[PDB]
C-alpha cells in the first residue's frame, strides 16, 4: 500500500491527533499555519467536531471546543471557514447517526457552547440537527 505521504486531507487529521495526545492549543496553532494550507481550513473544523461525536468523554468535547475557539480568535479561521465545517456535519450527520446515536445531542451541546463563545452564527446554532425523544426531566 502506501507507507506515507499518500493523501493531503490526512495532514489536517494528524495535527488534531497530536493536539489531543498533547493537549495544547498553542502547538496545534503553529502546526496548522505550518501547513500553509488555508484552503484546507473548512475541513479542520469539520474533523474536530467528528472527534467529539466519534470519541467519548467530555475531554475531547472541551479540548476540541477551545481548539476551534482560540484558533478562530487568533485570526486563523474566518466565519465562513468555520460555517462550512458545521454545515458538512449537519448534512453528513445521517451517516454518523448510524454508529453514533447521541451524535444529534452531543452535536447540539458542542454547537451551543460555540455560539455563546461568539465563533458561529445563529444560522449554524439552529441548523444543528434536533430530534425529540429522550429529552425529558
Amino acid at each position: 500500500g502506501s507507507s506515507g505521504s499518500s493523501g493531503l486531507v490526512k495532514e489536517i487529521d494528524m495535527l488534531l491527533k497530536e493536539y489531543l495526545l498533547s493537549g495544547d492549543i498553542s502547538e496545534a496553532e503553529h502546526c496548522l499555519k505550518e501547513l500553509e494550507v488555508p484552503h484546507f481550513h473548512h475541513e479542520l473544523v469539520y474533523e474536530a467536531i467528528i472527534m467529539v461525536l466519534e470519541s467519548t468523554g467530555e475531554s475531547t468535547f472541551k479540548m476540541i471546543l477551545d481548539l476551534l475557539k482560540s484558533l478562530w480568535k487568533s485570526s486563523t479561521i474566518t466565519v465562513d471557514q468555520m460555517k462550512r465545517g458545521y454545515e458538512r456535519i449537519y448534512n453528513e450527520i445521517p451517516d454518523i447517526n448510524l454508529d453514533v446515536p447521541h451524535s444529534y445531542s452531543v452535536l447540539e451541546r458542542f454547537v451551543e457552547e460555540c455560539f455563546q463563545a461568539g465563533i458561529i452564527s445563529k444560522q449554524l446554532r439552529d441548523l444543528c440537527p434536533s430530534r425529540s425523544g429522550p429529552s425529558s426531566g
